[PDB]
């Protein structure tokens, strides 16, 4: 197994996958690494199994149909993995914890949002459809773009949103378009 966490790229107290060489901090994995379970298979492995059980699940889908899906176990897992892919980027640090807003010439968002809030929301099964999860994720970056206006820091929102959107299209097998 790897000797650094797959998500944050640091060493520490690492839990190792039994079916692939990845390793994780306990609360870096999503869901948090399960207490017992020998063997244990990481989220990457669990997602690959879904694909292998239903190869047709990789055919192209329309975003509008994906968003309306109910959060059954497989869609719950897919959203957890998509959230984890965002945390994998080091620029996620900016969006993880609860923001505050005091900048001359800007007003804070009406509905603040952050990664750890989305994480808790998934853990507590608060989303009933994929749309709920995707809306909150996109809100994180939209709030940032609006608040930072012409400051070059707005680019961090564009960057992390791009990571989100690329991984959304991959994980949910969105139909490729020009
Ligand atoms: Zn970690
Ligand atoms: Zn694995
Ligand atoms: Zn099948």
């Amino acid at each position: 197994n790897s000797n650094i966490c797959e998500v944050c790229n640091k060493w520490g107290r690492l839990f190792c996958c039994d079916t692939c060489p990845r390793s994780f901090h306990e609360h870096c994995h999503i869901p948090s690494v399960e207490a017992n379970k020998n063997p244990w298979s990481c989220i990457f492995c669990r997602i690959k199994t879904i694909q292998e059980r239903c190869p047709e699940s990789q055919s192209g889908h329309q975003e509008s149909e994906v968003l309306m899906r109910q959060m059954l176990p497989e869609e719950q897992l897919k959203c957890e993995f998509l959230l984890l892919k965002v945390y994998c980027d080091s620029k996620s640090c900016f969006f993880a914890s609860e923001p505050y807003y005091n900048r001359e010439g800007s007003q804070g968002p009406q509905k603040p949002m952050w990664l750890n809030k989305v994480k808790t929301s998934l853990n507590e099964q608060m989303y009933t459809r994929v749309e709920g999860f995707v809306q909150d994720m996109r809100l994180i970056f939209h709030n940032h773009k609006e608040f930072y206006r012409e400051d070059k820091f707005t680019r961090l929102g564009i960057q992390v949103q791009d990571i989100f959107e690329k991984n959304f299209r991959n994980i949910f097998a969105i139909q490729e378009t020009s």
